């Protein structure tokens, strides 16, 4: 199917130390949030204990409160790049659409601290936010959110929950990253021209990963799980162009068949990080979306 046209016209007009490309990477989104700015929202910054020491967080509350689980996001950027700041769009969008509390947390990011840390830390907010939720009037069951690597940490978080005692009511996944072993059609078809690319990512598993016997590890690669049973339902949204793709739909097909309850909705003509991009209009769909899965949860 073609590629959506302002997704055409951006990639068309597409043209460093650590810190210059992360200062970049977030110079990137300010501009995006210039052009399309994000709703106003009431947010509180906080920090969380974690076994890996302090973790900021922004809790956003929306104007009306309807939905009754807290959600934790965890944003993407290859575990490298990427803050609040940086995903402000979405989580404004996520809390005032779906009227739910967020959590966005703020990991500590690769080659800095290496996996694991980034896992551990997301369970530790989950499980703090389990504990706070009655006290924000809601239900201790959470739902946790993320796109890109945050996907990744996310669907970890939801394959840890049981085995940390973590109730989650829900997972929505954003383009994840799950298979870092596998080479799939999208991988090696998309790896090139996409915005996310097959050598970005070498790169920041390079920076995220211990050693390369770690892209075996089902922290690292949550889709090599076998056993998908009893696992929180899922949301899982892919584009159609990303090297991701595949990964995320098979996964989501893996999750159906194990008795997960699955929506799974690929956004044709897209690609990789659209959700964080409000020049596309499908990223508020996407969000409309999420608004309509947590509808069913209860
Ligand atoms: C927001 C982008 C997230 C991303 O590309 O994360 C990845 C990190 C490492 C791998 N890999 O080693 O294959 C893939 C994705
Ligand atoms: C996508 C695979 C990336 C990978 O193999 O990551 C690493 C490679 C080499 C080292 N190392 O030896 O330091 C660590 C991670």
């Amino acid at each position: 199917m073609p590629l959506d046209p302002r997704v055409e016209q951006f990639l068309a007009q597409m043209p460093l130390s650590l810190a210059e490309a992360r200062q970049q990477f977030k110079q990137g989104a300010l501009l995006l949030d210039q052009m399309v700015p994000p709703p106003p929202v009431d947010t509180e910054d906080g920090t969380v204990v974690t076994t890996h020491g302090p973790v900021r967080i922004r809790r956003y509350i929306p104007d009306r409160l309807r939905f009754s689980h807290p959600l934790v996001f965890y944003h993407g950027g290859g575990f490298v790049f990427g803050d609040i700041d940086t995903h402000h769009g979405l989580v404004a969008r996520l809390c005032q659409t779906v009227g739910a509390t967020v959590i966005s947390v703020d990991y500590s990011l690769a080659p800095e601290a290496k996996f694991p840390v980034p896992v551990a830390e997301c369970i530790d907010v989950a499980r703090w936010a389990a504990h706070e939720a009655p006290g924000w009037g809601l239900k201790p069951s959470i739902v946790v959110a993320g796109d890109s690597a945050g996907g990744n940490l996310a669907a970890v978080v939801s394959q840890r929950a049981k085995d940390e005692s973590l109730p989650i009511a829900a997972q929505l996944l954003f383009y994840p990253a799950l298979d870092m072993v596998h080479e799939t059609p999208s991988k090696r078809d998309f790896a090139r021209g996409y915005l996310l690319e097959a050598d970005a990512m070498q790169w920041f598993g390079e920076q995220y990963l211990r050693t390369p016997d770690d892209v075996s590890h089902p922290w690292a690669s949550p889709a090599l799980s076998p056993d998908l049973t009893g696992l929180p339902p899922a949301l899982v949204i892919t584009a159609e162009y990303d090297p991701l793709r595949d990964e995320g739909e098979a996964y989501a097909e893996a999750l159906r068949a194990a008795g997960v309850p699955t929506e799974q909705i690929r956004f044709d003509g897209m690609i990789h990080g659209f959700m964080t991009m409000p020049i596309f209009p499908q990223m508020e769909a996407a969000i409309e979306a999420v608004a309509r899965f947590l509808e069913r949860i209860d």
